[PDB]
This record gives structure tokens, sequence and C-alpha cells, in this order.
């Protein structure tokens, strides 16, 4: 006796240590911990990883995180630096404080971009070379391309986000609006994150799955009751909240946990969030975008290809393209 | 037709809004976000409401909240500002951006303190006057006898909080430092919250609720391991962490969100953080302090009295005195 | 000192024991532990009771679920035998044995039915006199109307169920066939439960609330495929497991707990199963079945209503009135 | 256009189905169901299986099970029978009608039990031979050391279960007398299960870890209150209930859900339930029985060591011997 109580490491198996799994976040800030706790409160982690090149919130950050421990059941999470540790994985997620601009249109570049995220994920991706990488920053788009490329494999591993996040903020309000229900009711949008953002009201119903445009009778801009106002106050309620900034991560978050559960478990769902454009409703070159789309298992299989075609269809259409048009020249690290 | 969507309003009970329950926090920052989230995603609410002295941060602050809604099942959460819609509730929580100090020996005061928690409270309490309190600031001990009597009921309403944090951080660094499990394992703390906290050795144990006394040998400070320097180090471990800290937060209000997880639902189990002295282990005056105890259904019923009385007894005992000695003087809006 | 440990009941508030909501299940057999099991489960008691005309079982059952306690975390559940316990409540339900038949047309009856469902529910009701029914047996509709009547409050309390279920049925299979994901994806079915329960093709639709009409284009019978035959099979679902049958109640009342849950919380969502059928589709008499509904706070609020009108419409119509045109006859306590 | 909607298979990655875990249970019956629900329920399966010797039960059995479907989130789940599928694993379970004898000490036998289990394990094993076992079936012992044996790997394959039931039985109604909380509180039992079962007084506790034998002061059947009878009346408590059994499955099962969630996630914890007897507190050759112990990984990593010594150390110690000895014969397929 001695060493303190009964038996010592050995007795059965021995010396190792195995989680089968694993996970991390490079937003160990706002989005980061917002992400951290849907994410450590949910149920999800075998094992867990956070970092970022920081070194002092980190240490504070995570202290409240593993104190939280006896809180939540998670047994294992490491803090550190650099992009040795987190290796051990499958889903790896990066913000990067530089984000928004603060005003309006979402990051318009990937510039100064290219640097900041670079140095951080091909770290990252060849000790855990085997994940998906969950890719948030304006322009999910943009970047999706951007890190899968550089990165390795396209529809396999790179997954912008946004899309669910803009249905949420159609969904809610109108349901409210509309008199009914959180969690049934539908109809969605398509494309990219402001400045066009264009929805489908060909299939706007309340839970049936049946029909909205029967009735309250088609139309949007000739009605007053104003559908159009509708959609725009949205792309604007995703916009101004500028006096409080980091809720956006809130949610954003909370998306993004949904998506990454959804993702991690392989439920074979459906999610938007911008992946190849190729299902075989062909788009005008590299392509990217989003689209509603079925997660799973090592990242994505399959993308629901669809619509009417009135000018919406070319509202949809037009954006990708105009862009890549000037980020042509634009691109090129 | 017309109106929208088949039926309206009535058909079957009608207008009405009846949640049963709900909820309140007045740290719609750090704290108040950390708990609502924590709160927001475990499972608790039939009707939620949050809210401050604050017109912006709200407003943003709901937006993340109140977007996620798809992602969690919580109906209703209401956003505004005074103390009157809340009242509908049970539990209700106030921080009140003063908090620290920013240093060390947590809050001495509650001369400015008056001020800020008062024009609070006596707003909610009347709203909701059938609810419990659970006050956070520092000197837990000072402010729940504080809220208690300015608000009313003794034991039944004010529940102070620290300890569960302690014990926390006892355990797991002691366990991790031991080589055990995050979940079982054992022993406490008792008193108030740094420069002093006095811990319980006369129990700790782990995972049988045998005893680790035989085994280790008692002494602490003549042995050099340090069982003292442990304890010791872990005040300091909620000590500086200057560098940052609304992560005391992430943690603190996870503690508070199992408190009130425990308080909320009526469990009968256990739980630190300062009610009455009263047990039947008599405490010089007023009192007010921790010590272990069970909370339940409309408060706490039941505190757990006693330990051994070497010293340990005293160092508990004394600092209560002390304070309340000069408090005294100090004492009185 | 002597009682135990320290402190005696008092100490705060004191003699009381409130849960604040509370549950029951009248089915402490098969359904009802299923039921049990979900609802123990999940996460849904303040306060828990479970109860029937059995001595038995009930002991012995309660034993495995009172034992599981502390696995789960609900405080309090009391079994014992009439009526006068369970009051403290809300929610409700009750099967007895007798059900279907164990051949085909789930049971025309309701004559030997009076009985075996009357000396159960005026009692329960008295004491709870203020809660919802879930009424289960074969035609929903018929007690429903049945139980509400003689119980207390049209579309307030009473609630039969059916439809989720056949949805749930007409759902998983196809998706399967079709090749996608287990939680999105959508259309539904009207009326009663098998020999008729009739489909809308009118909706169904695919991770897009788009269509597959316009699509896999409509004829059914005509196209060999047999989407007729799929929805034919599925009845026959329902209905042969002949070999095996209290798994009926696994998903059985897997789906009740859904319906609880939803129903408990106050989601304002939709389910069918059956309430009023007056929302303004006008209904031949008392009429009675079901119909896309919304649940809530006290019971439902709101049906949903519509459809083509190709047969179908009959088809759903006509079943409804066949019965009660005999039922008239056969209706009588 | 044609297939039905949007793209086809591949886009992206391609024809694959990687869960990454999976698990099974050979209780498709009683403990079976209730073990499915509990962990169907709780939230575990990225992949799973299930499956007997049976071909009926199983059809019906499944049809609720995959059914409720859509209200649990677990795609994928698998029935046939013999035993190539399952393999896909990590945690499998197998029962086999025969169980106890309906009267009282558990299944002296292994006898004819070496076949029931035989022909079931050693097909499993190979497909999935890199898993652990939960053997349960009267004499937990008895087993674990015989599926383990033939089976492959001492420690790190074979974990009996047993204990973890006793306490839950040991503690509630104890602590209900006692007059306290479902969750905190504490103390434990040695051995095997029944007619003998020894618990240990000698840390019993509440809610503090503090001590219940300075205070009711020590005896037992020197006393009246009767601490004696009251472990007595539990071991009848486990036994009797012979009008009622597969409600022993209820929390059984439940019981086997908490330990499989404990071992599968990885929290090293502690939990009874007969592995090795090795520690470092010798036991009369193979030795085989409980022992409090934390679970991991890959099976277990540590067992803890010990107690008093006061014929209750015989108590503990001799029962397992005496039936090896007899056993000895007894033992050899
Ligand atoms: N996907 C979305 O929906 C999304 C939305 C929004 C807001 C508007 C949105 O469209 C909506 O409709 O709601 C924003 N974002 C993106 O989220 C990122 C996170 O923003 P944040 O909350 O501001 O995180 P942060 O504070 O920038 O970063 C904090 C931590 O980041 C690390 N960090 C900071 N700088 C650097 C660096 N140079 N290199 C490495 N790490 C760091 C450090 O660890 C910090 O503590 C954001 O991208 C936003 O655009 C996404
Ligand atoms: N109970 C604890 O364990 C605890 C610990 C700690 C840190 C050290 C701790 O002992 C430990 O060991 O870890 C701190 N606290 C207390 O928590 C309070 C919350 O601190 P916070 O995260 O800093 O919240 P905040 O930012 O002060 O407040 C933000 C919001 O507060 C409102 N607010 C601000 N000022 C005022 C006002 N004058 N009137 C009304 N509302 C506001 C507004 O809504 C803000 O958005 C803190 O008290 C700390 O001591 C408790
Ligand atoms: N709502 C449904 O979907 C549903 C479906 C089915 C099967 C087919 C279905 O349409 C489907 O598509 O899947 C059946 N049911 C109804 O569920 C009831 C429960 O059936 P069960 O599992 O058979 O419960 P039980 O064994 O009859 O009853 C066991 C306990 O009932 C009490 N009990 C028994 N007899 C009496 C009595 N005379 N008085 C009071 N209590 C009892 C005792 O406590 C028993 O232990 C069933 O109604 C079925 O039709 C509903
Ligand atoms: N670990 C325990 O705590 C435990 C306790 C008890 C009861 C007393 C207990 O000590 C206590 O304190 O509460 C019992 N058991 C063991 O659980 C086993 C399950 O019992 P069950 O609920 O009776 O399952 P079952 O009905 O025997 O089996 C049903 C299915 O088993 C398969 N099956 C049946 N026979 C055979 C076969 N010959 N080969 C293969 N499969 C099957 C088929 O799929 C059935 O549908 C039980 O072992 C009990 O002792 C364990």
């Amino acid at each position: 006796a001695t060493l303190k109580e009964k038996l010592i490491a050995p007795v059965a198996q021995q010396e190792t240590t195995i989680p089968d799994n694993k996970i991390t976040v490079v937003g160990v800030g706002q989005v980061g911990m917002a992400c951290a706790i849907s994410i450590l409160g949910k149920s999800l982690t075998d094992e867990l990883a956070l970092v970022d090149v920081l070194e002092d919130k980190l240490k504070g950050e995570m202290m409240d995180l593993q104190h939280g421990s006896l809180f939540l059941q998670t047994p294992k999470i490491v803090a550190n630096k650099d992009y040795s540790v987190t290796a051990n994985s499958k889903i790896v997620v990066v913000t990067a404080g530089v984000r928004q601009q603060e005003g309006e249109s979402r990051l318009n570049l990937v510039q100064r971009n290219v640097n900041v995220f670079k140095f951080i994920i091909p770290q990252i991706v060849k000790y855990s070379p085997n994940c998906i990488i969950i890719v948030v920053s304006n322009p999910v788009d943009i970047l999706t391309y951007v890190a899968w490329k550089l990165s390795g494999l396209p529809k396999h591993r790179v997954i912008g986000s946004g899309c669910n996040l803009d249905s949420a903020r159609f969904r809610y309000l109108m349901g409210e609006k509309l008199g009914v229900h959180p969690s049934s009711c539908h109809g969605w949008i398509l494309g990219e994150h402001g400045d066009s953002s264009v929805a489908v009201w060909s299939g706007v119903n309340v839970a049936g799955v049946v029909l909205q445009q029967l009735n309250p009778e088609m139309g949007t801009d000739n009605d007053s009751e104003n559908w159009k106002e509708v959609h725009k106050m949205v792309v604007e309620s995703a916009y101004e909240v500028i006096k409080l900034k980091g809720y956006t991560n809130w949610a954003i978050g909370l998306s993004v946990a949904d998506l990454i559960e959804s993702m991690l478990k392989n439920l074979s769902r459906i999610h938007p969030v911008s992946t190849m454009v190729q299902g075989m409703y062909g788009i005008e070159n590299e392509v990217f975008l989003s689209l509603p789309c079925v997660l799973n298992a090592r990242g994505l299989t399959s993308v629901i290809n669809q619509k009417l075609k009135d000018d919406e269809v070319a509202q949809l259409k037009n954006s990708a393209d105009t862009l890549w048009g000037i980020q042509k020249d634009l691109k090129d690290l």
C-alpha cells in the first residue's frame, strides 16, 4: 500500500487513453463559447478539444468550462495552442476575428482573409486530415470552396452553413405573424446571405405541407400586407442589430450546433448551407452557394434541386455569378 | 374564408395564454446569457422571461436567443424593461454589474450595493411575490439576508449560492491529481468565499464513501505533497484568473443552472450555498453563511449540521462573526 | 440530537408537499409501461402518478420503476388503486384491456366498452376535474366524444390520438423506399384508423415542402410502382403483426408520449388525432374524426381544414357518416 | 430527370454506410425491450442493432421500435437472425430465457446454461471480436468468467453487473425511511446477489459523505429499529416480487442502461458489477465477484479495494469460495 487507493493503473487492460471520436472549435471566443456551451450542453462529447491563437482568454475561458465539468458529462477537454492536439477528430470549426465589417454586405473579401484562415487550417487538417470542416465567415460560399480547395476533398469535407439561419428568421416572425407554432410549419430560402437572399414562396405552408398560395392568394408587393416587406425586414433583421453583435453568435452558434449535431450523428436529413452545385441543375462554373441538402457520416450525401423560374430563379442564379465574375481577379493565394 | 388558414382562435377552449410555471434572469449579460444558455438548453421552460435595466443589449441579446428558437423547445420568452412582465413566476435571479472589484477579497461591501440591488428587486417581488430568489454578488451571505430581509421570508425565499462552486474546484483538480473519475468521489468545504474558505478533510473520500484518511495518513502541511497547498491554490484558482473574467460566469452560471435545476424540479437533494444557520448547531446571532443543505419545491427544507472541532471549526465559525462585527455599523439602508 | 441528522423538518418553510403539475396512466400494463418508460425517460415529471384496477402487476411493475429511481430524475411516483390520489394533475390516460379483437377492423364497438371505460373515468375526472384526457381504444373518434361527453368539455378536454401514428407508418417506409432522411420530408392522412384510412397525395413532398407531384407524375394504380399498394400495405402494416402485439404498444405509447410531450409543454404545433370537426369545413352532425390540428396549454386550440375534392374527399367524408349512421342505434349508456 | 428528386447517390463522397460505433441486445424480449427503450430513448445510437434466436417477436417487436423512429433520433436499427450483422460494434449484451427459476437463490447453475449462452456468444464475438460483453444471468460472477474465458480477454471484456442494483435498493428505501433525497446520500454492498449480499455500514452517510455511524450509534440487531432487518428486507425485496417479474427487468435494464451509458461514453467513474479480483486485496483463486470499480473506453480500468474486517469481511470473502469449491466439479464445458 501507499500509492493512495487500491489497485494501480493496470488491472484489466492498461495504459492508453482512447476516446473514439472527438471534436473542436477555433472560436474559443464568442461563437466559440456559444458553440462550446450548446455543444458541451446538448450531448455529443466522447472527447472534446478547444483552441486558438490565444493564450490568455484560453486559460480563463476553459476554467469556467472545465469547472462546470461536474454539471455536464464530457470527461475530457484539452486546451493548448498551435494545432497538434486536436488531431483526434472528425468535426472542426474556425471563425477568426475579422468576421463582418460591422455595417452591411457581409465581407465582400477573402483578400486579407486568405491569411487569417490559412495559417490556422492547413495545420489542423494534417493532424486529423480525416475530418470535415465547418467554415463560417460572411460569404460562406467564398470560403467553403477556398477551404475545401486548399484543404482537401470537395463535397465530402466542405460545408459552409448559412441558410438554416435565414430560414429560422424567415419562419419564426412570419409564423408568429401568421398566428401559429414553433415546430411545424414551413418554407425556404436560396442563395447566399443578404443583399439578394431569395425566398421560395412556391412552398411556404402551414402545419400541413398543404398550401398557403391557394389561399392568401399569390402576389407580393401588390397587396399591402407586404409579404415582400416581410423577407426584406428579415435581411435587415440579420443586418442592423449593430448595437449588439455576438448575440448573432448565440443563435449563429446554436444553429451551427444544430448542424454539427445533425452532421456528427448521421441523420440523413436536410440542411441548406452551401456545398456543391452539380446535382443536375447546372450552375455557371465552379458555382458555389447553398441549396437545401442532406448531411451525414463523412459530410454530405445529396443536395435538393429546384424551383419555379420567375425571375426569382434568376435572382438566385445571378448573384453567385456576378461575384465570382469579379472574384475571378480578386481570387489568388 | 380569408383570415388565412382554417379555423379561428376559439374552437375548443379559447382566448388565454397559460404557461404554468415560468422564470427569469436579471443577468441578461454574461452570467445572464451563460445562465440563459444552460437554461434554454437543458430542459426547464414551460415559460421563460428575461430582463434588465438595459434597452440595447436586450434587443440584440434576445435576437440570438429568440432566433435559436427552433433549435430548443421553449415556446415563449419575453423581453422588455422595468419589472411588470416577469411576474408570472417562481425562480428569479439578479446579478447587477458591480460584482467583484477585479482584484481579491470578494466585495467587502453592501454600501453602494444596497442601491444596485434594491431598485431592481422590490419591483420583481411584488409582481411574483410568490417566488424564491437566487442572489449572487461576492459575499453571498451578506446579501441573502439583505435580500431575504427587505425582500420577504427567511429560509423559504433566500438562497445565496457559493459552495457547490468551491466543491467543484476542490474536487476536479484533486480527483485528477488523485487519478480518478469525474462523477463519483467526494468531500466538502464550509463557510464563505475565499480568504478563509475552509474544507473538511474529515470526509474526503473516493468512489467508496470509505476513507482516504486511514490511508494517505492525516497531516496537512507536515508532509510536502501539500494537501494544504492544494486548497489554497484553489482559492487562488477562484482568484487570479483576472486575465479573463466572465468565464467565472460560464461555470458560475452553469453552477447556478445546476442549483436552479435542483431547486426548480424538487429533488430533495443537497447543496451548500448559505441559507439559515439555526438547524441546531448554534451560530452567533443572525448568523448567515453556508453549510450543505437540501433544496426543493418552495426553496429549502433542511440544512446539514456538523464537523470535527479542531481550529477548522473555529476557522469556519470566526469568519462570519468578524465581518458582521464590523458590518453591524456598515449595515443600514 | 438523536433524530438522525441535523435539523428537523421545518427550518425555512415547512410541512407540505407541493409538486406543481403532475400526471398519470391507467395502462400500468404494456401501453402503460411503454408509456411510463418513454415518459419516465424523456423529461416531464415534476410529479407522477400511476394506477389501475390491478393490485398485483402494480406492486411488481412499480418496483422496477421505483428502483430505476436513481437513474432518472422524477422525485415522486405513487401507486395505489381506485382513483383518489392521481387527482393532483393535468394529463391522464386510459387504455383498459379489451383494445382490439386480435383480427382486423378496430373494435366496431362501444357496447361492452361503455362499461370498461366508465367505472374508471368518472372517478379520475372528479378528483382532477381540471385536466385533459387522452383516450385510446380502436375507434378513437367513437370514444373521444364518448369520454368528452360523459366526461366534461368538448374540444378542450377530449383528444383521441390516431393519425400521427399512420403518418409515421406512411412516412418511414415510403421515405426509405424513396431513398432519404428520417427527420425532414412530408405528407399526411385523414379520417380514422384502417379500412378506409385516406392519405393526401396532394402535399406529399421531400425535404423541400416543394412537390413530388410535378415529378413522379400523379396517378395511383395506373403505373405499377404502386403508390396505391404502398398505403394499403401500411394499413396492413398496422394490421397483421398479429404474431406480436404489445409492440403496437412500444410505438403506440411512444407516439402518445410524443403527443403528451407536445400537449403537456404547450408548443402550439400540429398533430392529427380527432377532436372537433367544426373549424369551418362543415361535417355531417356531431361529426368526430381527425384532421391535423394544434395542441397546447389546456388541450387544443385550432384544427387545420382542407383538401382536393376528388372522391378522396368523399372517401374521408363518408366513413365517419356510415358508422354514426348505425352507431346512432348502438349508442346509448 | 425521372429517378425522383434532384441528384443521385454520389454528388460529394458516395456509396458507403459508415456509422462509427454501434451496439446490440440479445434480449429483444423483456430485458431486451426494457433495455432497448432506455437506450433508444436516452441518447446513444450513432448506429444500433437488435437480435435473437427468435423470428416472430422480432418482426413484431421492431415494428413498434422502428415506427417510433420519428420520435427518437437513431437513424438505423437492424433486425435479422444468427450473428452476422451486429458485428459493427463495441457493446453487446445477452440474456437468454432461462434466467432465474422463479423462486429463490439465483440460478446455482451453469450446467444447462453453458449451452444457452455459448451457441449465441462465440458467434457475436468473432464478428465484432473487438468489443466488451455485459453478461446477465443470476450469478453474474459465474458467467462473467465463463463468458470472459471462452470469450476473450479477462478484465478488458467481461463485466457482470449486479451491485449497482442492490445499492439502489439499499439506498432509496433507507433514504426514504431516513427522510431525504433521491440523488445525494450514500453507502454500499459487496459480493454477489442474495443469500449473503453483504453491505458496508462502514461508510453509509448522508448528503455530506460525513458520518451516520457517530450518530445513530453502531450496532445492528441490538437496537430494534432493525438496520439489519432493513438490508434483509431488501434481499427479500429483490426476491419475492414473484407475482410480477419482467419489471425486475424494467429496473434491471434501466440499471444496465446506466452501466452501458457509463461504459459506452467513457466517464472514468465507479460501478460495482464483478470483474477481476486482483487489485491487491488477494482473493482465493480465480476469485470472481464484485467490488466497486471504474469503467471506460474498452471496458474497465481499476477496482476499488477495501473494508473493516469484522466477520462481514469473511461474510463477503467466504461466499465466493464455497461455490467455486463445489463449482470446481460442476464446471466444465
Ligand atoms: N454563419 C452565420 O450565420 C454567421 C452570422 C454572423 C452574424 C450575422 C449572421 O449572418 C446572421 O444572420 O446572424 C457572423 N458569423 C461569423 O461568426 C464568427 C464568430 O464571430 P464572433 O462571435 O465575433 O467570434 P469573434 O469574437 O470574432 O472571435 C473570438 C475568438 O476568435 C479567436 N480569434 C480572433 N482573432 C483571431 C485570429 N486572427 N486568428 C485566430 N483566432 C482568432 C480568439 O480565440 C477569440 O477569442 C465571425 O467570423 C462572423 O463573421 C457567422
Ligand atoms: N456565485 C459565484 O460563484 C460567482 C462567482 C463570480 C466570480 C468568482 C466566483 O466566486 C468563482 O469562484 O468563480 C462572480 N459572481 C457574480 O456573478 C455576477 C455576474 O457577473 P458578470 O458576468 O460580469 O455579469 P455582468 O457582466 O456584471 O452583468 C452583465 C449584465 O448585467 C446587467 N447590469 C449591469 N449593470 C447593471 C445595473 N447597474 N443594474 C442592473 N442591471 C445591470 C446588464 O443586463 C448587463 O448586460 C457578478 O455579480 C459577480 O460578482 C458570482
Ligand atoms: N392509438 C393507437 O395507435 C393504438 C394502436 C393499437 C394497436 C394498433 C394501432 O392502431 C397501430 O396502428 O399501431 C392499440 N391501441 C390501444 O392501446 C391499448 C393498450 O394495449 P395493451 O398494450 O394491450 O395494454 P393492455 O395489455 O390491453 O392493458 C394492460 C393493463 O391494462 C389494465 N387493464 C386491463 N384490463 C383492465 C380493465 N378491465 N379495467 C381497467 N384496467 C384494465 C391493467 O393495468 C393491465 O396491466 C389498447 O386499448 C389498444 O386498443 C392503440
Ligand atoms: N442483473 C440483474 O439485476 C437481473 C435481475 C433479474 C431479476 C432479479 C434481479 O437480481 C433484481 O435484483 O432485480 C434478472 N436478470 C436477468 O435478466 C434476464 C432477462 O429476463 P427477461 O426479462 O425474462 O428476458 P426473458 O423474458 O427471459 O427473455 C426474452 C427474450 O429472450 C430471448 N430468448 C429466450 N430464450 C432464448 C434462448 N434459449 N436463446 C436465445 N434467446 C432466447 C428472446 O428474444 C425472448 O424474446 C434474465 O436472464 C434474468 O435472469 C437480471
